[PDB]
């Protein structure tokens, strides 16, 4: 629906952003289309620094705000981290972060770049006649030549659509078992799990297009935020906004609405126990646009999917629900291989593993077998 703002073909994804700001904005389109050769020049915070404060005044619909929070996150992550070996900036300059603050706090979203920014947002058809594939697509902004950010945005999004496919089937799941249409649920489960089997699929292609060296060294540097980083120990002055610093959590598939909500409707209790884990996704939850946080929610609301069919001794039903909690295992299995190929081994030339691992236990642990 457009009361949750989750598209038919994209899901969470935020159809056919907008690539242009108003003429009134082109200071902040350039610095931005152009970090790659600003921070490599020496030249990003001081093009920063000379910025006229503009107003988001003229920030008139939602995709020009969306595409206004994405040009001054990745700013801000260029302004911080630098050129990614250790000087940074713990104060980020009124005349942007105001802007930036503004914009934010309207969006209801942190002023700091998150995952429906840089892989919701991030992203243009070429050809408009052409359809969803990595060929006919690509994305508005880098942070350096080589750090594969197209790869990884892009690769990262096509998996979210195929995912996304599965979120029309839940309102039949939950109508199915309201008006005890067992036949239904059990159609409605399998296509669920057929989505989420695609989604694996797609996930394959991230090998072409990212490579360990630059995921590793490069773009993750700009993907971090400043909670819990002691490079920024205290967060980041929003200069002009708020007194003190704030801390602020980087970007994170942890932030996806898609996976985050099949396990709300699966009963995997993902965010219950009180654990690292848990409480983590939670946080994460507050990174997510308003809307899309209250779908989460509002599945959280409904009858369990897990009970309703434990209760049932019908073993058809168990292995429909079964095969898309495998799903979900084989999907985080596949990422730890993949974790391990583009964190792990390049780091030898972690709290992530047992983060990881913990969720997957917890999937595995739900399957009914
Ligand atoms: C080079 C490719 C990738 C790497 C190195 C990577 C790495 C990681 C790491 C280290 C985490 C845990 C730390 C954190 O949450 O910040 C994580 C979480 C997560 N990643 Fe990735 N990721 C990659 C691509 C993907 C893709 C393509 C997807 C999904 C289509 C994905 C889905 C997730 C999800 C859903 C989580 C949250 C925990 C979970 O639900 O299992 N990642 N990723
Ligand atoms: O683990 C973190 C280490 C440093 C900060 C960024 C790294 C993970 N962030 C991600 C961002 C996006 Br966008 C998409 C993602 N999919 N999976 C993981 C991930």
């Amino acid at each position: 629906s457009k009361e949750y703002h989750i598209d038919e073909e994209v899901g969470f994804a935020l159809p056919n952003p907008q690539e242009n700001l108003p003429d009134f904005y082109n200071d902040w389109m350039f610095i931005a289309k152009h970090l790659p050769d600003l921070i490599e020049s020496g030249q990003l915070r001081e093009r920063v620094e000379k910025l006229n404060m503009l107003s988001i005044d003229h920030l008139t619909d939602h995709k020009s705000q969306r595409l206004a929070r994405l040009v001054l996150g990745c700013i801000t992550m260029a302004y911080v981290w630098g050129k990614g070996h250790g000087d940074v900036r713990k104060v980020l300059p009124r005349n942007i972060a105001v802007p930036y603050c503004q914009l934010s706090k309207k969006l209801e979203l942190p002023p700091i770049l998150v995952y429906a920014d840089c892989v919701l947002a991030n992203w243009k058809k070429k050809d408009p006649n052409k359809p969803l594939t990595y060929e006919n697509m690509d994305v508005l902004f880098s942070f350096r030549d080589g750090d594969c950010s197209k790869g990884f945005f892009l690769v990262s999004l096509l998996v979210e659509i195929a995912a996304a496919s599965a979120i029309k089937v839940i309102p039949t799941v939950f109508k199915a078992m309201q008006m005890q249409e067992r036949d239904t649920l059990l159609k409605a489960l399998l296509e669920i799990a057929s989505c989420l089997e695609k989604a694996l699929q797609v996930f394959h292609q991230i090998h072409d297009h990212v490579n360990p060296k630059a995921f590793f060294s490069v773009l993750r540097i700009y993907l971090s935020g400043w909670k819990g980083n002691p490079q920024l120990s205290d967060g980041l002055v929003y200069e002009g906004f708020w007194e003190d610093p704030k801390e602020f959590a980087g970007g994170s598939a942890g932030q996806s609405s898609v996976f985050q909500c099949f396990d709300v409707l699966l009963g995997i209790q993902q965010t219950a126990g009180g654990g690292h884990a848990a409480q983590f996704l939670q946080d994460m939850r507050r990174y997510m646009p308003p809307a899309h946080r209250n779908f989460l929610c509002s599945l959280e609301s409904n009858p369990s999917v897990r009970e309703f069919v434990l209760s049932k001794g019908d073993a058809g039903l168990r292995e429909a629900y079964d095969a898309c909690v495998k799903a979900l295992v084989s999907l985080r299995s596949y990422h730890l291989q993949i974790v391990t190929k583009y964190i792990l081994i390049p780091a030898s030339q972690t709290d992530l593993m047992n983060f990881l691992k913990t969720v997957r236990s917890t999937t595995e642990k739900s399957l009914l077998k």
